[PDB]
């Protein structure tokens, strides 16, 4: 139902699965973290960081094009995405978009 569902994206994420958190800073730089899951609900999750290394304060927006990547036995899903709604400079939202693919693949021989 119109609830921002999801497709595909809960056969790869989970919601208590960690993600990466590349935010374009597009006045600064990249800033590019790692947060655990806590709620996952189709296209949308909620996350909590993972650690003191936080970014920069009015720096985060809820809106910022950010991108996730987990690893899920077999390549590296990773996704485009928004913010969606953020809460604090640690707790968020994110609203995947673009689909889920197979981007890398622990290139070791």
């Amino acid at each position: 139902g119109m609830s921002a569902d999801g497709s595909e994206y809960g056969r790869y994420f989970e919601q208590l699965q960690k993600v990466n958190l590349t935010v374009r800073l597009g006045d600064t730089g990249s800033f590019d973290g790692t947060a655990a899951i806590t709620s996952l609900k189709g296209s949308l999750a909620w996350l909590e960081l993972f650690g003191a290394e936080q970014p920069p304060p009015n720096t985060l927006s809820e809106g910022a094009e950010v991108s996730v990547s987990v690893w899920t036995g077999g390549a590296l899903c990773r996704c485009d995405g928004r913010v969606e709604t953020l809460r604090d400079d640690r707790q968020f939202a994110i609203r995947l978009v673009g689909r889920v693919r197979e981007l890398q693949r622990r290139e070791y021989f």
